[PDB]
């Protein structure tokens, strides 16, 4: 813990927790590739259990970074191609709006307006097929971006089909185990519940509810230590010894589409470094309920750029998470909290910390 990191982290996060009334928080800073950990407050207010480096937080849409990397690993295995039609992996999807919609479009939210959430009514595999068959795109494929769990969720499910494995087993064996993320879970096992923080929403304790495509879109829980290790793996994929996983991480940071100053990867989003802080700060707003934005295709996709701000926000009803890193500077941050507080306050704190260290 060098005093400078200690000082910028406490100087930034202390007022963040006060203003946002966050019950519990863990932060990791990766600096010159080494992790430094900080924690505050309570994993479980009622039971007086503190946040520790072993506390599990719900990552919410940060889970989409794992789905994009797992998809990247399947491409690198030669199991799928992003240029494949969706129907190649789900031939029961016969409705003609699907002609021309590829795995790329599903992975990058550019299928033509798939909705943010899969309806609660949708449970069984037959419900899911009915839902997609009935879905009417607002736009031609590859023209507009509309962030959507029903889009990347479906990408994650289709992407593991040729493997033979369930999504969870594919994720454990191909991503969590090789990276030694041994306290990262799609389903929290009973032995681990003692570490699982409660989320707080309007001051009620809550955990994420089951739903269709939950594992694929928002269902991972992890510790600050594992998430530091996730950032390290994404900062420096060349250190990873599993050839397809290395390549997969690299593919998830390729630049597929541009809107404004942002580039869409698989799960990750990226901006050129140095970034305008107001551009990433205002650019995070899950207070715009639906922003549909025109995309320009990057033909062909640019390979992972080292001078990028690579990041992802994520929330559940009770949790707020943020991950950001700059490959060229070997520098990153993870912030995990058990309240869903506004995204601009996350990116502002993250930028203030990494700016000061850069
Ligand atoms: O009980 C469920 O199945 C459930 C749980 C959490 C959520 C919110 C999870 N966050 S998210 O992936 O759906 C999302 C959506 C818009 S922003 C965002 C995020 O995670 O930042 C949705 C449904």
């Amino acid at each position: 813990a060098p005093q400078q990191i200690n000082d910028i982290v406490h100087r930034t996060i202390t007022p963040l927790i006060e203003q946002q009334k966050i019950p519990g928080m863990a932060v990791a800073v990766i600096y010159q590739g080494k992790p430094y950990y900080f924690t505050w407050g309570y994993a479980d207010i009622a039971k007086k259990q503190p946040v520790t480096q072993q506390t599990l937080f719900e990552l919410g849409s940060v889970s989409k970074t794992f789905t994009g990397v797992l998809g990247g690993d399947a491409i690198a295995r030669g199991e799928i191609k992003l240029s494949d039609p969706t129907t190649k992996y789900w031939p029961e999807l016969t409705a003609k709006q699907w002609n021309g919609i590829t795995l790329l479009h599903l992975a990058t939210y550019t299928a033509g307006g798939l909705p943010l959430q899969v309806p609660d009514e949708v449970k069984s595999s037959s419900d899911l097929l009915r839902f997609y068959q009935n879905w009417q795109p607002a736009w031609a494929p590859g023209t507009q971006r509309l962030y959507a769990n029903s889009s990347i969720g479906l990408f994650g499910a289709l992407a593991v089909k040729p493997s033979g494995l369930s999504f969870e087993q594919a994720m454990q064996t191909r991503v969590f185990q090789p990276l030694k993320l041994n306290h990262t879970w799609i389903n929290v096992p009973p032995a681990e519940e003692k570490n699982y923080a409660w989320g707080y929403r309007e001051g009620k304790a809550v955990h994420v509810s089951p739903g269709a495509l939950d594992a694929e879109a928002y269902g991972v829980k992890s510790t600050i230590e594992d998430m530091a290790r996730w950032v390290q793996s994404n900062l420096k994929p060349l250190d990873i010894n599993e050839k397809t996983l290395q390549q997969g991480i690299q593919l998830a940071q390729s630049r597929y589409w541009q809107t404004g100053d942002m580039y869409q990867g698989l799960g990750w989003e990226m901006l050129d470094w140095p970034v305008n802080p107001d551009s990433i700060i205002n650019g995070s707003d899950n207070k715009i309920a639906l922003a549909a934005r025109p995309v320009k295709a990057i033909t062909p996709p640019t390979p992972a750029v080292r001078a990028s701000w690579v990041h992802k926000t994520g929330a559940t009803g009770g949790f707020g998470s943020y991950v950001a890193f700059i490959p060229e500077k070997e520098l990153g941050i993870v912030m995990l909290a058990n309240k869903n507080y506004p995204n601009p306050a996350r990116v502002d704190a993250a930028w203030q910390i990494l700016n000061a260290l850069q």
